RNA sequence: CUGCUCCUAGCAUGCUACUACCGCGUAGCAUUUCCCAU
């Protein structure tokens, strides 16, 4: 996986990254994963927003429907520091398991495993191209 | 790298309307020709 420096605008002097990946992993992860990712962005009305438009009263939408029946309703939004560098890793082999349930005909146990250590050596943890070494 | 939007251009399709000609089909109107031997 290659690393570089992203170019644009902040308001802190921390940097940014970007990280290239090998093309390999992305046809297999496309040809996987595909279908469930347009079924999920698609859907409208969910716990999960990914995929819905601001614009034409969307935003409105959205904040009626997460404006559910609550006796004495309230608003909590909290922060994850270092989301990305702290993840551990049980929790990332959950989640990815839990996007391939399903999978229940279209793939065997052993073939859901090795695509497990797949996903698992290619994304997780694997060699980091940084500067000119590994 | 994913999602959202704008704009432009092209294509292609579908549908609608208009114009022309054609022939058809129908209807009306009206005419023109008018025939002979082995
Ligand atoms: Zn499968």
């Amino acid at each position: 996986t290659q690393m570089n420096l992203k170019y644009a605008i902040s308001a802190k002097n921390r940097a940014r990254t970007v990280a290239g990946v090998s093309i390999c992993s992305t046809m297999t992860n496309r040809q996987f994963h595909q279908k469930l990712l347009k079924s999920i962005a698609a859907t409208r009305g969910a716990t999960v927003v990914i995929g819905t438009s601001k614009f034409y009263g969307g935003w409105h939408n959205m904040l009626k429907t997460v404006y559910s029946d609550v006796e004495n309703p309230h608003l909590m939004g909290w922060d994850y520091p270092k989301c990305d560098r702290a993840m551990p890793n049980m929790l990332r082999i959950m989640a990815s398991l839990v996007l391939a349930r399903k999978h229940t005909t279209c793939c065997s146990l052993s073939h859901r495993f090795y695509r497990l250590a797949n996903e698992c050596a290619q994304v997780l943890s694997e060699m980091v191209m940084c500067g000119g070494s590994l």
